[PDB]
């Protein structure tokens, strides 16, 4: 019994961080194999940010220009390429901790651990979801750029997030492993403001599903809805169109409870015309959006109380 | 910016879970050293009356794919500690420490010896703690980390009625009025832990949230005297001292931050939230805000 926001252990994640300087500025660093993965802005000053020509300032600089440092042990740069906006260090030595791993990029709504550095250093480990408008609502400093979002599944390691920038209303935006944004974002000091953001509909619905089998049911109701009726009234709570993808999704969920998804549907619009009256689902008084349906399967019992 | 209920990175702590089998049950050990540490009802009571009926061979370690000897066997208190004949490589710098409530750690969620997940948690004032874990979590150990030194703090032992969580220090005293078996036991009426949720309106300050903000102060008798009509820990002293670098750096006396919180007791928070939450939140110390809000590694 219980139901935490849980992140997946970061032991295999610890063990490739590492400090990247160039010039004045230092941040993080992902040492996998001989190839050290960071965000390209390392190259930049702050005045550079406001219009940056990286192909321009990448070709002013020699390997020895980067510092790379593992713990107490320098690497040795022999080689720097850019991918899109990632910078991919060639050092000497590969990383013997280096875990089995895929680069992944993922979709809005998806969850993921993030384990937040400083100058190399791991700091704390927390969950979080990429927002329906791209944006991660993380908690992030000064120094933290080059921090990744990770998945652990099986014995493998699942990269999908690498930190790059602080927006004006304290949202996050960052890139895959492969330098793609997620987003309409540029890494570049501009005008550039974070979307509305959407309550991320399937995910409150499988949160809904983890309070039925943790025994909680005050919510339910006797009626049901149509996908169409539901969203019309979804969209005026400023939540996402739930799919036919979403609907299949949540079949196991479903099955297990014995609640059909167009009849927790209807328990989603009546909690949001009558909110909750005082109580709680899962210990939390607002409904919650960062866990996915897959997420609720791992984390909770197959047996419904 | 962002506020989060953050975990210790786990690294150090996932090198020492291993899968602990004796006869039909199985559960998890933490193995420092030569030594395994689990709980004792793994032979499960007259516990020493059990524990004589068994040899080494009786408990089956495995470290990984690997297969650990057990070469003696000791019980002190709760927990169960098995010598190996293989030291573990993986072995930090730790300490056994005994924490009190209100304070908070880190949770390595184990089964089978397989690390699951990482979460962040407080020792109620009711020494429960509102976790979550499943059968085969026994073991699952709680921890902090100053600079590289784990200071091991909980080993899970049991779920209660309620749905809560109860264990041992690492030499094997429970936490709270607990004993290890099948009986009828609950937790007793807890209560919010002040001087945590004074810490995270100190983070909301730093975070940029000031609605809940007044011109009023109140003595630390008058806040008490509400305190405990809300079923809220008593704010002492020591509380207030505790408090003082947070309210240097937001330059709000801890009996005005108290002014603050008597309000939102009184009145609620009318359709608004603090950090995103709609409920006054307990679980982050005055030490985890300024760790959060400072940058501190391991
Ligand atoms: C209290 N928080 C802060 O003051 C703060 C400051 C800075 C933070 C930060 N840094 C940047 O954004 C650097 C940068 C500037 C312009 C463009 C790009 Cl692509 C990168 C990252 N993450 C978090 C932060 C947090
Ligand atoms: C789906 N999970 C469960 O039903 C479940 C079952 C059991 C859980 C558990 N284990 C126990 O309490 C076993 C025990 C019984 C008597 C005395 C003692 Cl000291 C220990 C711990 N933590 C969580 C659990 C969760
Ligand atoms: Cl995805």
């Amino acid at each position: 019994s219980g139901f935490r926001k849980m992140a997946f252990p970061s032991g295999k994640v610890e063990g490739c961080m590492v400090q990247v300087t160039c010039g004045t500025t230092t941040l993080n660093g992902l040492w996998l194999d001989d190839v050290v993965y960071c965000p390209r802005h390392v190259i930049c000053t702050s005045e550079d940010m406001l219009n940056p020509n990286y192909e321009d300032l990448l070709i002013r600089k020699s390997n020895h220009n980067f510092l790379v440092q593992a713990g107490n042990v320098q690497l040795r740069v022999i080689g720097h390429s850019m991918q899109n906006c990632v910078l991919k260090l060639k050092v000497d030595t590969a990383n013997p901790k280096t875990p089995k791993y895929k680069f992944v990029r993922i979709q809005p709504g998806q969850t993921f651990s993030v384990l937040a550095c400083y100058n190399g250093s791991p700091s704390g480990v927390y969950q979080c979801a990429m927002r329906p408008n791209f944006t991660i609502k993380g908690s992030f400093l000064n120094g933290s750029c080059g921090s990744v979002g990770f998945n652990i599944d099986y014995d493998c390691v699942s990269f999908c997030y690498m930190h790059h920038m602080e927006l004006p209303t304290g949202v996050h935006a960052g890139t895959d492993l492969e330098g793609n944004f997620y987003g309409p974002f540029v890494d570049r000091q501009t005008a550039q403001a974070a979307g509305t953001d959407t309550t991320i509909t399937v995910n409150v619905l499988a949160w809904l599903y983890a309070a039925v089998i943790n025994g909680d049911r005050w919510f339910l109701n006797r009626f049901t809805t149509t996908l169409n009726d539901f969203n019309l009234v979804a969209m005026k709570y400023n939540y996402e169109p739930l799919t036919q993808d979403h609907v299949d999704i949540l079949g196991p969920l479903s099955a297990q409870t014995g609640i059909a998804v167009l009849d927790m549907c209807a328990s989603l619009k009546e909690l949001l015309q009558n909110g909750m009256n005082g109580r709680t689902i899962l210990g939390s008084a607002l409904l919650e959006d960062e866990f996915t349906p897959f997420d609720v399967v791992r984390q909770c019992s197959g047996v419904t109380f």
